[PDB]
């Protein structure tokens, strides 16, 4: 009667046989990559084709904008921060080449999709986005990662925005503590929330925060089905996926068990669950599932990639005109 997956993790290089017998299960709809499953793109090309040999309905995903945190390193182009593209003054262009540039780079490796761009805005509260929010002004934001985000959709590759409802603004870290916004209901549609609602119809797949606001729901915002329902899919006509942020870190424990970190936010209208850097309580969150009987949500399927790229990307117009593009700014490598 609902629907709803699991995005695993793996901790290797190659996948260990507990690995391959957790795969299997149809649960289980993604993987997410870290730096410890990494060392050389064809490394990672083939580690793609091992996990397709076993499900080639899976989807993988990576940690990529190209700022303080991008994965991919060897083989790859230093992307740059996206608050180095706000100063610059033909932003609208680079927004295009930069989101093109990393999708067409990360595909044709194999991976689906890759987390990014975030919306939040830099309000120098947060230390989590210090770099990673484009500017300060919504509307900036706003038009910047529409940008991003349609060179990301030339490439071929779905775009996931993050993070709902806003994080810049949330100064604790919901890495290691427990962030709270008292931010009033009318002033976050003024201010955070812009950039979702002018993207809403741009956008593919949705990431809410972990920043709990008392004036909205006591509950997090990946928990709440007054942010996930009431706000997001009623009244901001969002259509596509809600992937949930990481179900191991901190400021998730506010239900209490891993299982039921996912029984909340798939009872609060996310379409995905997302448990990494722990295999115990993914296998909590599996069997949650298997007993639910959940059913892979059909939306999943838009977020996989539909690149043309092979090794062929390094020869295309495209590509070097946002080679040009971007080293003129002395952003990347
Ligand atoms: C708030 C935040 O940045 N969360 C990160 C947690 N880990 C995920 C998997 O790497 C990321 O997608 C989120 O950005």
């Amino acid at each position: 009667h609902m629907q709803g997956s699991l995005m695993l993790d793996i901790g290797g290089t190659w996948l260990t046989a507990e690995d391959r017998q957790i795969l299997r299960h149809p649960e289980v709809g993604g993987l997410i990559i870290f730096a410890r499953n990494i060392e050389h793109p064809a490394q990672v090309r083939e580690l793609c084709a091992a996990i397709r040999a076993i499900r080639p309905d899976l989807l993988l995903a990576v940690d990529q904008e190209g700022g303080r945190v991008q994965r991919l390193r060897q083989g790859f182009v230093r992307l740059p921060a996206m608050r180095a593209i706000a100063d610059n003054p033909n932003a609208e262009e680079l927004a295009e080449h930069c989101g093109w540039l990393m999708a067409t780079e990360v595909q044709a490796v194999g991976l689906d999709l890759s987390f990014a761009p975030v919306l939040d805005l830099d309000h120098q509260r947060s230390a989590v986005v210090g770099s990673r929010a484009f500017e300060g002004d919504p509307e900036r934001a706003a038009l910047l990662a529409g940008a991003f985000i349609r060179g990301m959709h030339a490439a071929g590759m779905a775009a996931t925005g993050k993070h709902f409802p806003g994080h810049g603004w949330a100064e604790a870290d919901s890495h290691v503590a427990i962030p709270e916004d008292a931010r009033s209901l009318e002033e976050i549609r003024r201010s955070d929330l812009v950039p979702f609602a002018r993207l809403a119809g741009q956008l593919d797949a949705l990431m809410p925060a972990h920043v709990i606001y008392p004036q909205v729901d006591p509950q997090p915002a990946g928990f709440s089905r007054r942010w996930l329902q009431e706000i997001l899919r009623g009244e901001l006509k969002f259509d596509g996926v809600i992937f949930s942020d990481d179900l191991s870190m901190a400021g998730a424990h506010v239900v209490g068990d891993a299982a039921s970190r996912i029984e909340a936010a798939l009872a609060a209208g996310c379409d995905m669950g997302l448990v990494c850097n722990d295999r115990a309580s993914a296998e909590l969150a599996l069997a949650a599932l298997q007993r639910l009987k959940v059913t892979p949500p059909s939306r999943l399927q838009r977020m996989r990639g539909k690149g043309y790229a092979n090794t062929d990307y390094r020869q295309q117009p495209r590509w070097l005109e946002a080679l040009s593009a971007l080293r003129a700014a002395q952003l990347i490598d």
